[PDB]
């Protein structure tokens, strides 16, 4: 039932893949996600390929076995649980979205880095330019990226 | 900026969805009215025959207004602004799976938001607000402030 992890070495598993993209492109995508957050903290990240990782990452449609169904194209794009054991810390992408490498659909990198926020204990920012801002933001650019101030602050007030 | 020009409004649950037991349906909607009841001087009493101000019902695809549903996903329900006739009425898309929690589409929280529309509220730019145009939109629940201000500016 945690607000933070009590480790700062976490493990992660990409449980399955979406077909909207190559798996290499999904791993490049989610490895970047993590780095954003790695960069500003002493959290490390290691990949498992089986078993329970602290952060279980997956793609699911409509109903998917937790208690909060996804809901077709649009509406909610993703959800993730705060730190804690079992379900806590997991990431669930809605595959009724069209995931892509840029902005032509729903950018996977960027929903990924925000959702990693939730799993590291971050809640929703009120600043319009934060990653953690509830509202998805296409109008970019992306090979540009750098977390807003609010996120370095929000996240270091959790792991300094 | 339609308000109902009354302070007492009747409703009628014209039909029931197979998705749920009747008293989950009634219960989800009674609750919905309570959200709104407790921030207005509006009251609500139920009709079983006749024309209520707010006729609520379930439908599929094309249904007799000029606004069909589109199946599973996309539109969940619609509801008309205050006035006579079709006005004030509320329809639920029965291509959704209606649930008393978040296992499919939560009827209570769609009711809550449709009732806003029938009472004259419009979609909102805030995300915390009930009237934000997007699902999943806690299942035990507090109206946001911006919703609270919004209806109260119509009825006190
Ligand atoms: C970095 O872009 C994000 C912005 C919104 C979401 S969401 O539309 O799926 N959403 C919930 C939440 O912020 N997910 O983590 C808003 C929902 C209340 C409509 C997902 C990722
Ligand atoms: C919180 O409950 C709300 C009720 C219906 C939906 S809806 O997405 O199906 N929708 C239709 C209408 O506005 N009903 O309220 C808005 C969208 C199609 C613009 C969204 C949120
Ligand atoms: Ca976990
Ligand atoms: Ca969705
Ligand atoms: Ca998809
Ligand atoms: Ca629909
Ligand atoms: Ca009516
Ligand atoms: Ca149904
Ligand atoms: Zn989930
Ligand atoms: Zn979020
Ligand atoms: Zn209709
Ligand atoms: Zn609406």
């Amino acid at each position: 039932g945690m607000p933070k992890w009590r480790k700062t070495h976490l493990t992660y598993r990409i449980v399955n893949y979406t077909p909207d993209l190559p798996r290499d492109a999904v791993d490049s995508a989610i490895e970047k996600a993590l780095k954003v957050w790695e960069e500003v903290t002493p959290l490390t990240f290691s990949r498992l390929y089986e078993g329970e990782a602290d952060i279980m990452i997956s793609f699911a449609v409509k109903e998917h076995g937790d208690n909060y169904s996804f809901d077709g194209p649009g509406h909610s794009l993703a959800h993730a649980y705060p730190p804690g054991p079992g379900l806590y810390g997991d990431i669930h992408f809605d595959d009724d979205e069209k995931w892509t490498e840029d902005a032509s659909g729903t950018n996977l990198f960027l929903v990924a880095a925000h959702e990693l926020g939730h799993s590291l204990g971050l809640f929703h920012s009120a600043n319009t330019e934060a990653l953690m801002y509830p509202l998805y933001n296409s109008f970019t650019e992306l090979a540009q990226f750098r977390l807003s101030q609010d996120d370095v602050n929000g996240i270091q007030s959790l792991y300094g």
